């Protein structure tokens, strides 16, 4: 772990104009090329927060892809650690705030295309993403995607989790990445989010309005949780399917998003599985599009 040095480095502006916090746009004086810069580690006098930190950074250096954002670089200024990153030029809110009523259908494909591909790549390695959103969707000036922001390095957005985060269960996994990519597959479209509850509670109203009532164990981690006493889930004897919501869109997107977001984490598709789908594999775009990719 070879550090080095922040002088380098001239700031140009906060990235995301502080939407996303102290995360520093530099220039790099020598090459001119652009990085994002985040604080990783407050003090390595602390060896057992050191050890964890450099635990992540041996993993960041191996869990390298095309669809993953770029660590180019640890520095070290006095006692705290900063993690350089590659700058990509957008994000998928970018496109959408040029086309607010929604993308265009091969954009998405080729947006989701591209965020499958990087999931599935982490789900490999047993990587979980936990906290997909479309503020962490970065997107190349040549139009390839690169997320970032993994949930192993508030008024924070709930609209992308799944029910089991919203109540807690332990034993969440791999399930909760292709739920937040059925929320995205409306969005990308349609130019809203699907979802956007307030809270816990208010997010877990929205979903329920429109998928049901959550399977029993979700229920139950509901109901004995003491931060919820006095507050029930609502009983959903009508709700409002995606396709009674959305009338345009077509049955494959539909389709699609419905399978994704399975209130039943285990009914769920793998990631991967989600590629087979006919979205995807109708006129070829699947096999036109990797092949494309590659050269
Ligand atoms: N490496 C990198 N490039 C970018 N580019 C970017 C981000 C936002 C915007 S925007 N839409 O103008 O706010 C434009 C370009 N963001 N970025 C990182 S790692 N962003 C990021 C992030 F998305 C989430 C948490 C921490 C972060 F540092």
């Amino acid at each position: 772990l070879y550090f080095q040095s922040m002088e380098k480095y001239e700031n140009l502006g906060l990235v995301g104009e502080g939407s996303y916090g102290m995360v520093m746009k530099c220039r790099n004086k020598d090459t001119g090329r652009i990085v994002a810069i985040k604080k990783f580690l407050e003090s390595d006098d602390d060896k057992m927060v050191k050890k964890i930190a450099m635990r992540e950074i041996k993993l960041l250096k191996q869990l390298r892809h095309e669809n993953l954002v770029n660590l180019l670089e640890v520095c070290k200024k006095k006692k705290r650690w900063y993690l350089v990153f590659e700058f990509v030029d957008h994000t998928i809110l970018d496109d959408l705030e040029l086309f607010p009523n929604g993308l265009d259908y091969q954009v998405v494909q080729k947006y989701l295309f591209q965020i499958i591909n990087g999931i599935g790549f982490c789900h490999s390695h047993n990587i979980i993403h936990r906290d997909i959103k479309p503020e962490n969707i970065l997107v190349s000036q040549s139009g390839v995607v690169k997320l970032c922001d993994f949930g192993f390095a508030e008024v924070a957005t709930r609209w992308y989790r799944a029910p089991e985060l919203l109540v807690g269960d332990v034993k969440y996994g791999k399930a909760v990445d292709v739920w937040a990519i059925g929320c995205l597959v409306t969005e990308m479209f349609m130019g809203e989010p699907l979802f956007p509850g307030d809270s816990d509670i208010d997010q877990l109203y929205h979903i329920m309005m429109c998928l049901g009532n959550l399977i029993p164990r979700h229920q139950e981690l509901f109901n004995k949780n003491p931060v919820f006493a006095g507050v029930r889930l609502p009983e959903i004897k009508e709700r409002e399917p995606l396709e009674r919501r959305y009338p345009k869109l077509s049955e494959v997107v539909i389709d699609l998003a419905k399978k994704c977001l399975h209130i039943d984490p285990d009914k769920r598709p793998f990631c991967a599985e989600l590629l087979h789908h006919d979205f995807f594999q109708m006129d070829g775009f699947a096999e036109r599009f990797s092949q494309e990719l590659q050269l």
